[PDB]
């Protein structure tokens, strides 16, 4: 009966991807059919409107206001001090946030603790695909994060950033 | 009574009895998703071309058409929802990589106001994009492309190039790989 | 019919599974993580004492892990082509990929070159960054920084620091021993 619930879960994915495509026009994986992204939002005490896939980890105490998106295959990590997201943010697909690392947990073979520091970010931000934000990150509001970059450093208001690691290239005024 | 307690220990029981068939016949073990889910039927599902694949893990939005014989990675995004998304023909699609036809930039920024910006996205025949290029909307990637892995493809490609960077440049010509 | 009860009891398992992880482990992880111990995956797999890896981590053909390394989300561990070795302490961070094959040559020549191979090794206490790419061929002393974001082309000596697409050597990393 092992081959039985593989059975009925083959069948169930079939049925859940023929309906995704018919009512939704796409194709998520088996966990996203199962999942409802504002439902688990809800469950994590997100601020309303805000969404999450099922491929995300949230690590600690992580705070998100209202209508903010949060993608796959994402990371948020207030394990170590907390991390705050602001409202209306674009988390884009495999953007990770964090608050700790274990450098030296590893370098040192097993012996220095993980180090932390709290993150935060504001609201209207955009972090693009596959941004890494480290651990003490504070980035104000109404920012740009272009896609691929890698923030070791406080970004003020109204800034865009890009780059690993990312520097400030302009203003967002033109994006608001 | 106690039925997801069974279901939990079942669903355990499953795991291990795939990885195991995994291991033994495929050498490998996979997310538990991937061991329910065949990438060939998948692909056949999404009404890909004979001999294409894609992962469990993969997300795919809108119209999507690909050729035969891609090869669509794990973690992967294929976002044909601005207008649509085509792909070619003996494709490597890395882990990672994702394709966009649309973003959410201006309504973020503008605190929810702006409408999503869209612009089709096309990729030709024997392609390779590397391990987490990120291709945006409008771009068209002719055929006989190497995409190095990490870039960020901001404008066309034409046939034959490789490319490499965040954003990414021709470098040369793709001929040696051909 | 069946499915239907399948699938309510299913999401009823999901709301469950997240409650006793959130209330208990202070996280809420994907589905998939919530059925596979990380640490009882890493023994099915043959790894050192200690390891772990999460369920969303693809292990391919032969790859040997020492003791006490963490194998994160979203990460490959490809040992396909000729084998990957591991040593112990190592932080594999989310995202992180390690090849020792590639199918450049295989779709660029229209699906009639082979695969290519090489096999890749990291030492011991080692740190890769999130998102970092090993490609084939490469070999990682012990006691290595590589840096977030970085493409490594080139074998990279014990104590050293890097960083970039591709990645260079930056300094030494004994002030993080």
């Amino acid at each position: 009966g092992h081959m039985i619930l593989l059975k009925e879960l083959k069948e169930l994915f079939f049925l859940r991807t023929t309906y995704y495509l018919k009512k939704y026009n796409r194709s998520l994986p088996f966990g996203d059919m199962i999942v409802d992204r504002w439902d688990k939002a809800k469950l994590l005490g997100f601020g309303e409107g805000t969404s999450i896939y099922d491929s995300s980890i949230v690590l600690g105490e992580v705070k998100v206001g209202k209508d903010t998106w949060i993608g796959p295959n994402t990371i948020l990590d207030g394990s170590g001090g907390g991390l705050i997201i602001g409202s209306n943010c674009s988390i884009s697909a495999g953007v990770q946030i964090y608050t700790h690392d274990t450098v030296r947990k590893s370098l040192s073979g097993g012996k220095a603790d993980i180090d932390k520091a709290s993150t935060r970010i504001g609201s209207d931000c955009y972090l693009g695909p596959n941004t890494i934000i480290v651990k003490g990150v504070k980035i104000g509001d109404r920012v740009v994060v272009g896609a691929n970059s890698l923030v070791l450093k406080d970004i003020p208001s109204d800034c865009k950033v890009f780059g690993s690691p990312a520097v400030i290239i302009t203003d967002s005024l033109n994006y608001q």
